């Protein structure tokens, strides 16, 4: 493989990645997204869970099957860390997918972070998670290719004029603005 090892330098990433704007994050197209959900590596990947970190409105009007909504911090811990998810074969991966609705500020944010807890609950340079990618382009990018990979098939944007109100409520419930 021609990239650096994951996270706990243990092996090759497993997944084709492309360019995205956070040059030292790893991006995976919609497609390699496809590949994922449709058992295409599943000899290898045990468990993958894909991380819709949008705001309930938004995962509600519309979300990748499968993905579970968890845009605040102190929820993504706990939902991953508490009791970490792990492959039930130590052959096999567990992978995380985050992603946002462009996957340009609150996908990337969430995986950094949770990169920081993993590596302060761990002697290093042992993860839970060695290997998280972002959704290339978020659900924005991923709807119009693979609909039939969304539900409801639909898209609602985090700017929709209906939602200013909810957009506001969930705000103020973050650790920090
Ligand atoms: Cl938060």
């Amino acid at each position: 493989d021609h990239r650096e090892l994951i996270g706990d330098y243990s092996k090759a990433f497993l997944l084709q990645t492309v360019d995205g704007k956070h040059q030292d994050l790893k991006y995976i197209s919609p497609e390699t997204m496809v590949a994922l959900l449709t058992g295409k590596f599943s000899n290898i990947v045990d468990k993958f869970v894909i991380v819709d970190c949008r705001y309930p409105y938004e995962y509600e009007g519309g979300h990748i099957k499968t993905a579970v909504n968890l845009p605040l911090e102190r929820d993504a811990e706990s939902f991953l860390l508490k009791s970490p998810i792990a492959p039930c074969s130590l052959d096999k991966r567990v992978i995380l997918i985050f992603h946002c609705e462009f996957s340009s500020e609150r996908g990337p944010r969430m995986c950094r972070f949770i990169r920081e807890r993993d590596r302060a609950v761990n002697d290093y340079p042992s993860l839970y998670y060695p290997e998280m990618y972002i959704l290339k382009g978020g659900y924005k990018e991923f709807f119009p290719q693979h609909p039939n990979f969304c539900e409801p098939q639909d898209y609602r944007p985090m700017n929709h004029e209906a939602f200013k109100d909810e957009l506001k409520t969930f705000r103020l419930k973050t650790r920090s603005w």
